[PDB]
RNA sequence: GGGGGGGGGGGGUUGUUUUUUU
């Protein structure tokens, strides 16, 4: 049986293990420069009218046309009516928690609120608010809003103006409001930790509980015994917002009623039975915590549930009910409910909420696979991040009462887009989200099951202009078995650059701190995180920065990417270094259309070349862009087009290369702040040299390729040390490749969704890994030297060399610590770049291929 | 693990949530 297995699977292994014995990749060098290592080891080795100023701008503001329908408008908000209220509450005391449901407006009056109560009160100058927000998109919109409700420009040393990441219109210093996203604060606070200048800090839609506004809301707390004249407003989505005032010593809490319009709930019950739906699929038909214990009680409730639910329904209807499956979306249950409103129900729009993008392009495909979708009387706009939404702006723009508009979507249109005509949701009850295993140091996505707050949001998302109707497409037991909130990102995401952040911040000690926040994670991540800097020599044995840690908290990466932006500035290839560092920290520029799939993919084939790289195909991408725009605006149009990159996100990345190399000249690695002078780019030619720097910076996620050939289409296999069998993402331009140089892969980001994926690979050479990896030993295994790394990033080569090799990185490590320790730019002439150039030489001209 | 057998169908090439940095 399972012994017979073995009598087989003994056989298996050992012809797997001569195969990897037998290509093991050579590391030798020639002799004229095996003499002069030698050579070189040798060497070597031996005011008052302010505030009447303000208080006359207004009175004078009151009498304009402009302001007076401003305020008209105002006046029909909820929060107008407890304008007094706040402002007595938010003056009284300390710290006060708002809390209003969809369309209060209490984003854009609270501020409004505190400027105006301290203007018209004779002291206007010393009124200083800062709003923080989740997003960049909405904190701009928020801030213009707010400008034109004051009949002023945003910024322009006006009342209110924004900050967000290389972008900032800034309005006067005093009397002023400041709408920014929460890591500018984070970032103030290395220069001033007390934040003396605010006077008020609003913390915006805090139960979306991500990272910055968890640790901004800890440090404000921390902060506030500092400063006893600082003024705190929570706002909150008045569900669970009583936690929020708990934290904060049962700080006061006031309420702002919502104003929108009467939304009808359906669940699947009440879908089946009004739309008598019918399924086909009978004919064509490891675990966390907290799951485990819901899912018990879901299988205890269900018999009785489906009894008492006998009684309200009909047969067939709960039959369907028991039928349908979980872990998956009814599409075909969707269709017809889109069948049944385009038939029989009124005009408006219908918004579809779905987790993936494969899950909306099968929809789109049922759609328009019937002749009734296909005319011109229907509208289909597939909403996801990865789509050109920048193109997407027919979503926005309204129909003709003829014609209806159907938007599938992820839950990018729960926040990011508002289209603000749907008027019937479907809501898929199933969405995807990350979560971090610290057992195993993985990544994982899977599609759970969307939690009551989101279930509210999408709800409120239709009847925002006429009533609407609402599709819930779960019965009412998982309904009733959701959870009330989604898990804190402070549960999810590894903490190495929250440690970073922790340290460069002077807040303490990082479990210290990370136990006083709201919800506080495990002590295995942070141990984990504390670990993993430390192999990485950003922290000491005492949990305090390095040298080179300093330089990685104060880049706005993580850790890893700020190592590969350092040594690309040390190594003098800071152009590509940085655009794929800045591409690896916030996406790659591919977009792709819903139809337009595979063509996508040949596309970034072909841009990718023979550089077999995830990494360089973005730099060969970014250059051709940077060729296009140069030599005309239509012509980047065009190129943007064919290749199917997003100008937005090229744009950014372009931004963000230059805050890096800003930051570098700063720090002093570079002697200029441009990133493409020529002083610092001589090496930026070369792919060798860009792989290795790459290699230095994201090291310890390693893979080996095995080409077991055989006659199984010549495919290859991928391993990894930690984990097992990995495989690589379709989206990845190696997931076909079976002619690799080198038998080794460098990459960034692995995460679980099925199975273990690799989302960005590079080919990676001997050198690079003998070079910027693990520790080296030399030994014999059988009958033939070997030199490894990490005792199991094995390279065949002879006793000599490989102890030159040794020594050789022993040197480097030291010069790479001086180098860091105290920067300056490398001059190229016979000191102590020896080193540094023997190395480049060794990574140019020496590795040729491999032997398979 | 393979195409050592059809001793089983114990394992078998199974696509991309959203966001943020004086």
């Amino acid at each position: 049986g399972r012994e017979i297995g073995l009598w087989y699977a003994k056989k298996q292994g050992q012809k797997n293990k001569e195969a990897e014995r037998q290509e093991r990749a050579v590391v030798h060098m020639d002799e004229r420069r095996e003499e002069q290592i030698v050579q070189l080891l040798h060497s070597v080795q031996t005011d008052a009218t302010l505030d009447q100023q303000l208080l006359e701008d207004l009175q004078k503001k009151k009498t304009d046309l402009r302001y007076i329908e401003m305020q008209r408008f105002r006046e029909k908000l909820p929060s107008y009516g407890m304008q007094k209220e706040l402002v007595n509450m938010i003056d009284n005391h300390q710290v006060t928690v708002i809390s209003g449901e969809t369309g209060c407006g209490k984003t854009t009056q609270v501020t409004q609120f505190i400027l105006d109560n301290y203007i018209e009160r004779g002291k206007g100058s010393a009124c200083r608010i800062v709003c923080t927000q989740p997003r960049r998109i909405s904190a701009i919109s928020v801030a213009e809003r707010v400008a034109a409700e004051r009949a002023e420009s945003c910024g322009n040393g006006n009342s209110t103006g924004y900050q967000i990441r290389l972008q900032s219109r800034l309005p006067r210093k005093q009397g002023s409001i400041l709408y920014c996203t929460t890591g500018i604060i984070l970032q103030w606070l290395q220069s001033d930790p007390h934040l003396s200048s605010v006077s008020h800090i609003v913390l915006d839609e805090i139960h979306e509980r991500n990272l910055q506004s968890d640790v901004l809301m800890t440090v404000v707390k921390d902060l506030l015994s500092y400063r006893p004249d600082l003024k705190v407003v929570l706002m909150s989505a008045t569900l669970n917002a009583e936690k929020f005032s708990e934290y904060f010593g049962n700080c006061p809490m006031i309420h702002i009623p919502g104003f929108t319009f009467p939304v009808v709930e359906y669940l699947l019950e009440d879908i089946i039975e009004k739309i008598r739906y019918v399924p086909e699929q009978k004919e064509h038909r490891v675990n966390r915590q907290e799951k485990e214990e819901k899912e018990a009680i879901y299988k205890e409730r269900w018999p009785g549930y489906l009894r008492e639910l006998r009684q309200r329904y009909s047969a067939s209807t709960v039959d369907v009910v028991e039928m349908m499956d979980d872990e998956k979306v009814d599409l075909n249950l969707i269709a017809a409910l889109i069948r049944y409103i385009v038939l029989e129900e009124e005009d408006g729009a219908i918004l579809v909420f779905l987790p993936g993008w494969d899950n909306i392009s099968t929809l789109h495909d049922l759609l328009m696979s019937q002749v009734m979708f296909k005319s011109d009387k229907f509208i289909i706009i597939p909403l996801h991040s990865l789509m050109p939404t920048v193109n997407q702006t027919q979503v926005f723009k309204r129909t003709p009462p003829g014609v209806r508009k159907i938007v599938i979507a992820t839950n990018i249109a729960e926040t990011s887009i508002t289209i603000d005509d749907v008027v019937y949701v479907i809501d898929g009850g199933k969405i995807k989200e990350t979560h971090f295993d610290t057992q195993n140091n993985i990544s994982t996505m899977s599609a759970e099951w969307v939690s009551k707050a989101n279930a509210k949001q999408r709800k409120g998302r239709a009847g925002r202009v006429q009533p609407g109707h609402c599709y819930h497409l779960y019965n009412s037991l998982r309904a009733s078995l959701l959870d009330d909130y989604q898990l804190p990102e402070i549960l999810r995401t590894p903490l190495e650059e929250l440690c970073l952040q922790i340290k460069i911040l002077r807040l303490g000690g990082i479990a210290h701190f990370l136990s006083r926040l709201m919800d506080p994670p495990s002590n295995e991540a942070v141990l984990l995180s504390i670990k993993h800097l430390m192999e990485l020599n950003a922290l000491d044995k005492q949990e305090e920065l390095t040298p080179l840690g300093v330089h990685l908290a104060r880049l706005p990466v993580e850790p890893h990417i700020g190592k590969m932006i350092l040594f690309g500035a040390l190594f003098c290839c800071l152009d590509p270094v940085l655009t794929i560092a800045a591409s690896l920290s916030f996406k790659d520029p591919f977009v792709i259309p819903l139809g337009k799939e595979k063509v996508a993919d040949a596309r970034r084939k072909e841009l990718a070349k023979d550089t077999k790289s995830d990494h360089l195909t973005v730099v060969n991408a970014f250059k051709g862009w940077e060729k296009a725009k140069q030599r005309g605006f239509r012509y980047e149009k065009d190129y943007c087009w064919e290749y199917f990159l997003s100008s937005n996100t090229l744009q950014m990345l372009h931004n963000m290369k230059g805050q890096f190399a800003e930051h570098l000249l700063g720090a002093g690695f570079v002697s200029s702040r441009n990133p493409q002078d020529p002083e610092s780019n001589i090496n930026s030619d070369n792919e060798k040299i860009i792989k290795a720097v790459i290699c230095a910076g994201l090291y310890p996620k390693v893979a080996k390729i095995r080409l077991n050939l055989g006659k199984k289409r010549k495919m290859v296999k991928v391993y990894t040390k930690t984990d097992g069998v990995v495989a690589i993402h379709p989206k990845s331009v190696n997931v076909e490749q079976t002619e690799f140089n080198y038998n080794w892969l460098i990459y960034h980001l692995k995460m679980r969704t099925s199975s273990i994926y690799l989302y960005d690979c590079t080919e990676v050479s001997p050198y690079c890994l003998l070079f910027f990896g693990g520790d080296i030993s030399i030994q014999k295994d059988n009958d033939q030297e070997t030199i490894a790394v990490d005792e199991w990033i094995i390279f065949q080569s002879p006793a000599r060399i490989a102890h030159l090799v040794k020594e050789l990185r022993k040197e480097l490590d030291i010069l790479l610590q001086e180098k860091i320790e105290s920067p300056h730019p490398v001059d190229w002439k016979d000191t102590k770049s020896r080193d540094c150039a023997v190395l480049s030489a060794i990574i140019d001209l020496i590795k040729t291929q491999e032997k398979a």
